[PDB]
């Protein structure tokens, strides 16, 4: 599975340019930055650009990262003990606008007005507050779930990973296939009540799974029997991938189910710290979701 | 209605770009340029860049027009007799990828395997073996309103048409949905699965358990108060029994008929249509099959390569079919 390691200079130049830009737009809000941003990120290093397009085109990998950014940690500072009530944009501008850069490569910045009280740029750090996670695939039951996930590594100095899995093929048979192509299967939330686990090519077959809050109709056997050895051949296949300091970890939430480990915090700034971006490759798709045709929050 | 107009700097800037790129490029069987067509199209004119954009995000209108470019009539040579045999690509390259640079603006060029040898920028000129026929190579026939592909659900978002050259001012035809036109109780119908729309013999997995089933779907979809559309009058389908869909059809087939535009696209136009704000077709005309004819590219966009992945050989390829 493909990586792309940065040169100093890459980084510097990633490094300055989201400065720059933190400077000239101080926030997600002008709908401006969000116009500017796919030229914008044509100025990232053109090796960046291409790696991160054949990712995309070549449909064909669950993930990839681009290591070896340059995140100065002394501008960044301590990881919050809270998200909420912070003032946005923080010290970490510079990275949030970086994965937004990197969301305009792949297709379109979105997030949901519910969740993290609307930020297109989420926050992944331990709060003492919600101190209580297995895997899935992003809002498997939203026909608007994201395309791909950007998770960028503020740092992470205890190198706590994420579980990727993609699908292994070979180890199911047709029948099992034909049988999760069909739509027989509900997931549930946090018309057409039933949908198909897999779509796409027949022969390479795209997945929405979430087991947790996926049930299928008792009287349907064959349903049934498909869908637990979907799960375990994805369970048997979870990798762990590491998204280090500097690194950005993208993940195809059509060909991959992701998940976190637990970890123990220390609670004292000190901290892993990854920013979210959620993806679409079609905004106007979930127009009906979205109050005007300029916002990108669902709900 | 908006539209850009480019400074014969601008153009001049444009030409020379596309000029560098032909060098540069085999053809679009180049992967590497599929690849870097986006990266390239951000070397045009950041007030192109940035109309399109603006255009595109703000969902609103049905089509625009970037007019002024300079299509170097004497390098880009005679109108072809055909298609078919040419030499691919033609001393017309450059213009070829100003459209595929445009197409990498709006989303990502795609093709079908079966229409014009699965190449990615199509060819309408008139061809006289085609002089009878509803179809781009056309000329005689009224070319009548649709949307593209409208049965599909992996038809275009966007059409791209570049003129090379109009020497009479023969119109495309654009037509939107004027909303206020429509009742409330029209536009609440219209949005609910009580339609058939049938597939082409063109398009005729999925697809099939589609055709097989004849589902009922919308003809209005997105949002209730500025709403996306699929109409194709030749190939929808009302159930006799359901009394308000037709109506709700009528008015839906009167207001768009009674928003016909006849918008130039003369040569250095390059026309930007909406496939799911605007229908299109083109005014009959009288070729003059001398090389002289109106000549035209166009190139097909679609916002989601990989939802039309069930219906293509590898990952790769972006023709569908
Ligand atoms: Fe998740
Ligand atoms: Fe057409």
């Amino acid at each position: 599975t493909p990586s792309y390691s940065l040169t100093p200079a890459e980084a510097s130049a990633v490094a300055e340019l989201t400065l720059e830009l933190a400077a000239a737009y101080g926030s997600f809000g002008d709908p401006v930055l969000l116009r500017d941003l796919p030229r914008l990120a044509a100025r990232l290093p053109e090796g960046v650009q291409d790696f991160l397009r054949e990712f995309k085109l070549a449909d064909r990998h669950g993930h990839t990262v681009i290591r070896g950014h340059d995140f100065d940690q002394r501008r960044i500072g301590p990881t919050p003990d809270h998200w909420r009530g912070r003032v946005r944009p923080g010290p970490e501008f510079p990275e949030e606008l970086l994965l937004m850069l990197y969301s305009a490569l792949l297709g379109e910045p979105f997030g949901w007005a519910t969740q993290q009280d609307g930020h297109l740029v989420h926050d992944i750090f331990p709060i003492r507050s919600h101190e209580n996670l297995t895997w899935h695939t992003e809002d498997a039951f939203h026909p608007y779930r994201s395309d791909y996930l950007i998770l960028g590594a503020l740092r992470n100095p205890d190198h706590v990973p994420t579980t990727v899995g993609e699908l292994d093929l070979s180890s199911l048979s047709a029948e099992d296939i034909d049988v999760l192509f069909e739509p027989r299967y509900h997931i549930a939330p946090d018309e057409r009540p039933l949908g198909p686990l897999l779509y796409g090519s027949r022969l390479d077959p795209y997945m929405r799974l979430d087991p947790y809050f996926t049930s299928v109709p008792q009287d349907d056997t064959d349903a049934r029997r498909a869908y637990d050895a979907l799960f375990k051949v994805v369970d048997s296949g979870m990798r762990e991938v590491v998204a280090d300091q500097g690194d950005v970890l993208f993940i195809d939430n059509h060909r991959a189910v992701h998940g976190r480990l637990p970890f123990q915090a220390r609670y004292d700034g000190t901290d892993r710290w990854l920013k979210r971006v959620c993806v679409t490759s079609d905004l106007r798709r979930s127009r009906e979701m979205r109050a005007t045709s300029a916002t990108r929050l669902l709900g």
